[PDB]
């Protein structure tokens, strides 16, 4: 639903409530505005830029305004501070997929099917209606909460907020040198689906007994080597459905044209079944997360 | 500079400039409230927050007993909201990454004593103490209006680098390839260091000769930026980047391809380059350095 309830944001309007996270250059907070009692994350982007883009990184930042999907995390205002840039956006109680992978030792395929819908849809709204894709999709990137929405968050909407910017997601193509688009995007859902699936970061593809510690049946060069060179990790075909296996695999074809795309996946009959069955994932959610 | 306060509080410091950031780490320019200095501070905001927290300290500290004129001066070191904050001499010349925009490339006469303070400051740590750079690359060799040349950002906790992005690395082939940092890796980052500021960019694509005219045209011999396998790959499979014939002596050419030999064990040693005829003649030839460093960036101060 719409913010209209606010509008300008400055500095002092905003108190912190707690801490959310932090990553590569970002510091996130749980802080409420001073007008409307609204409770709406705030990331910090700690960075040195010349008085004249600093502007310009706002103002390419400004057409998240015009970025409105459930799917899409909420966007609420972008401003210049005495050190940062501020994105205040809309607070989602359930955090990450990774956050909530940390407690719930691993992800239910059930779960992971309303995932891969709200993210293939996401992924969608930003290349159908504003022509850009979610160049850094993973389960840190997929924010959730109580209401039982799954949101996609941190696509780079502003061209020159990524020039002046363990594991990894990237995709063969964006490695290895050329030729990279919106298939690079399926490649991080499809490797974070497989992540949450088994419970790790996949790209060390569990051995025959590694996964075993679940059910019954190191370097950085060495990990970009294995991501371009060595076969893509692949979900046991045990515990998870032929149409989840398969879903996964066609998201994990290195040759981007032979990886499948989205369309292909959004009609995927794993896709469809996941469409249109019931699970109370607002209460697995609440089982888990205690809120 | 052995200024001293020294006990430092957080709530004595005072945001003027941001200096900036990279690689786990945020350079500030702060004052100092109980002494008008003006230091940098980096705030490396750090995740886990226990006892190890407290080793990363107490580690730190050996960096009071780090002194060199070519190692940057060190006011403390403290914990403040998980974020540490280590307050360094504030180098008024920026890095030498900043002087390379400003300037065009580097005279290879300025670069000779560069060269000088890289090999002394890293056989300081290395002989002295017993930690090496785990990092040698042009925005961590820092100048200043008086004329100095200096290191920072050199691993002295061990607990702060295992507890901490590849725009363009200055990693040695073998150190890629897993086998654990030596002195032969600070060497080579040195090497690729050199080429960078002699050349004016990062070399890891080397410049075709066509290229090469439009820097120093046209004395000539022997686009897009790589992705980042691409990149390592390259520094890695491919053969190391050299100097441009005709244009700097044999002798710098020498010294830095001594630097850049992908086998380490083969590679220059910090006595082999600081023996050498490139570092001898530099020596001797004295050449105003505050002069040109103030010059080329407009910075003349009385010192
Ligand atoms: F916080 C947000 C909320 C929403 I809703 C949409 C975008 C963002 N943030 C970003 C971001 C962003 N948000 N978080 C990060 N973190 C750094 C991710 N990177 C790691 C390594 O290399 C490059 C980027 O980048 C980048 C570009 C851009 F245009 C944005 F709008
Ligand atoms: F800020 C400083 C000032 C001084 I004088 C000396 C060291 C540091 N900083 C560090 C640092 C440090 N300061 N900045 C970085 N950033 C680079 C991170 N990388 C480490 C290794 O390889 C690539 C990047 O690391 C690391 C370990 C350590 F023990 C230190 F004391
Ligand atoms: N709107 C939000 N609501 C709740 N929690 C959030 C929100 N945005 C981010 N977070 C949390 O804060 C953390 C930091 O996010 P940030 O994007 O700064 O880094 P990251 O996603 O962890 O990794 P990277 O630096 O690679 O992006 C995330 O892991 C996430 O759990
Ligand atoms: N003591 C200092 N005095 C003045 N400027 C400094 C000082 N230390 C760092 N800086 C400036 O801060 C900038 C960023 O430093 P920082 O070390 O965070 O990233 P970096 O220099 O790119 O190296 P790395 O990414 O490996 O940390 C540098 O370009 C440098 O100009
Ligand atoms: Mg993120
Ligand atoms: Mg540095």
């Amino acid at each position: 639903t719409q913010k209209a309830k606010v509008g300008e944001l400055k500095d002092d309007d905003f108190e912190r409530i707690s801490e959310l996270g932090a990553g590569n250059g970002g510091v996130v907070t749980k802080v409420q505005h001073r007008p409307s009692g609204l409770i709406m994350a705030r990331k910090l982007i700690h960075l040195e830029i010349k008085p004249a883009i600093r502007n310009q990184i706002i103002r390419e930042l400004q057409v998240l305004h015009e970025c409105n999907s459930p799917y899409i995390v909420g966007f609420y205002g972008a401003f210049y501070s005495d050190g940062e840039i501020s994105i205040c956006m809309e607070h989602m109680d359930g955090g990450s997929l990774d956050q909530v992978l940390k407690e719930a030792k691993r992800i239910p395929e059930e779960i992971l099917g309303k995932v891969s819908i709200a993210v293939l849809r996401g992924l969608a709204y930003l290349r159908e209606k504003h022509q850009i894709m979610h160049r850094d999709v993973k389960p840190s990137n997929i924010l959730v909460n109580s209401r039982g929405e799954i949101k996609l968050c941190d696509f780079g909407v502003s061209g020159q907020l990524i020039d002046s910017m363990t594991r990894s997601y990237m995709a063969p193509e964006r490695l290895q040198g050329t030729h990279y688009s919106v298939q690079s995007d399926i490649w991080s859902m499809g490797l974070s689906l497989v992540e949450l699936a088994v419970g790790r970061y996949p790209i060390p593809p569990p051995d025959a007994k590694e996964l075993e510690a679940i059910f019954g049946r190191m370097a950085i060069f060495e990990l970009l080597d294995y991501i371009v060179n060595e076969p893509p990790p692949k979900l046991p075909n045990g515990v998870f459905t032929p149409d989840f296996q398969e879903f996964v695999n066609k998201c994990l074809i290195k040759n981007p044209a032979e990886r499948a795309d989205l369309k292909m996946l959004t009609n995927h009959t794993f896709i469809k079944r996941s469409e249109v069955e019931e699970v109370d994932f607002a209460g697995w959610l609440c089982k888990t997360l205690r809120l």
